[PDB]
């Protein structure tokens, strides 16, 4: 490399990461909109927003790795950029929801072939003296990622297609403003492609200015699977990531429908803080891992997934309460308990392992983790929301009325949906209360596989005796 290019390679990979993590999430803001624009069902939102990334990782990731290894340049991340970016504005641009949930998955597919380059890329860049910080800057990618989507999601919703199509039309861009009525399109469209289009452009800067290092330059000169610990730690991951895709993928509808925030509002003043609280708790979880282990591992306080047991109700109490104050506290308290075991479990994993094996180890606990947690989760709050409206429907005989339900008229338009669209309307917002309570209980399943590591655990461990 060099003292301060590959500094810049590295910011801009760090960049690149960054922005993967802002077109990935950015669908959890404008959620509610998106329904509202397609009339959907909470179960078809968590279908959207869970199991498309079955091709992220176990379909896609595992194969880009080994075209990485024998393949060729920087090429392959910046026409993945390009690729999920494409794919990010065209879900801008979604007729129906198939066609959102089709780009959807191409997101997915871009995105596998973000890091598995970047990590050999850093790697060839920076010499072992300091490949870790390297690699820990790249990894922020994911929180300020996290934290980003909340902030431009929130402030770009709300932004008017009027608005846009003028700005536009000043800039020099006609052909776009003839033909397209501005004033019906609808904001969520314009977080897509706002956040989409200029990852090209970025795609295009990172090709032209970024070197293809040579592959083991650094110029400045699998037994895990015996283990039963191993399989412990990664399901009540996978359940605590379960918990945590299922709540991020129907946080901010609650936040509307339940306590009427604006969606700037559920992303700005509360996603973008429990984005970084969920972050901090992850930290603070492999810290206490590693700063608490006086020669006794797998740190915890007695019954060890008390902790976790703790954030249920921090969770519950967020969710049940009228005080949206409280709500926010509450859910602040219950993510720092709840993301803590999630670092948690991620260092244990490490300790259950030869050093040279811990790399492959956090692998297929991340694959199981991603697969299980993200695949699932938001399509279980999803159907148990549907579902939970449904019985409510049953028990005050709504199914007439509910024939002609559309979510987005609850905003201000109840007369219209009819005689019992107010009831509707609380059947909406309840449905999905209630699931969020259910998704929180599965921290119990959690909590149980973390008991059931701290069982095997010392049988399993690694002692380099």
């Amino acid at each position: 490399g060099s003292k301060p290019y590959r500094s810049y390679v590295l910011l801009a990979l760090t960049l690149i990461y960054t922005l993967n993590f802002i077109d990935r999430t950015v669908i959890t803001v404008v959620a509610q909109p998106i329904i509202n624009t397609f009339s959907l069902s909470d179960a078809q939102w968590g279908l959207l927003t869970g199991p498309p990334f079955a091709l992220f990782y176990a379909l896609m990731g595992i194969p880009i790795a080994m075209w990485a290894d024998r393949g060729n340049r920087v090429f392959i991340i910046s026409l993945c950029v390009i690729i999920w970016s494409i794919m990010t504005v065209f879900c801008g641009l979604a007729a129906s929801f198939i066609w959102l949930l089709l780009f959807r998955v191409g997101v997915a597919i871009g995105e596998a072939g973000c890091t598995p380059p970047a990590n050999s890329i850093i790697t060839d860049y920076y010499p072992p003296k300091s490949r870790a910080n390297a690699i820990g800057i790249y990894s922020m990618g994911v929180t300020v990622g996290g934290v980003m989507a909340q902030l431009f999601g929130g402030a770009l919703a709300g932004l008017q297609g009027a608005d846009f199509g003028n700005f536009l039309s000043s800039i020099g861009l006609g052909w776009l403003f003839s033909g397209i009525n501005w004033e019906e399109v609808e904001g969520w469209r314009l977080v897509f492609v706002i956040v989409g289009a200029p990852g090209i452009l970025v795609a295009l800067i990172l090709w032209l200015t970024t070197r293809e290092p040579p592959r083991g330059y650094s110029d400045p000169k699998r037994e895990f699977g015996a283990k039963p610990t191993f399989w412990s730690l990664s399901l009540g991951a996978a359940f605590v990531a379960f918990v945590g895709y299922g709540l991020i993928s129907f946080q901010a509808p609650f936040l509307m429908r339940v306590h009427g925030v604006s969606v700037s509002e559920a992303a700005i003043r509360y996603g973008a803080p429990l984005a970084a609280v969920a972050a901090f708790g992850t930290f603070l979880g492999g810290f206490l891992s590693e700063k608490f282990t006086p020669r006794f591992p797998a740190i915890v306080a007695w019954l060890p997934g008390v902790g976790l047991l703790i954030a249920i109700p921090a969770y519950i109490a967020a969710f049940l309460t009228p005080s949206l104050t409280m709500a926010f506290w509450m859910w602040v308290i219950a993510a720092i308990a709840h993301y803590a075991y999630l670092g948690a479990q991620y260092t244990v994993s490490t300790a259950i392992v030869s050093p040279r094996s811990r790399a492959t180890t956090v692998s297929v606990l991340l694959l199981i983790v991603s697969l299980i947690g993200n695949g699932l989760g938001p399509m279980f709050t999803g159907m148990m929301s549907s579902a939970f409206m449904g019985g409510i429907i049953r028990k005050n005989g709504l199914e007439e009325a509910f024939a002609t339900f559309n979510p987005g008229l609850c905003a201000g338009r109840m007369a219209e949906i009819g005689e019992m669209g107010p009831a509707l309307c609380s059947a909406y917002a309840e449905g999905l209360r209630q699931s969020m309570v259910a998704t929180v209980v599965f921290l119990v399943i959690a909590a149980a596989f973390y008991f059931l590591a701290s069982r095997t655990f010392l049988k399993d461990r690694w002692s380099p005796a």
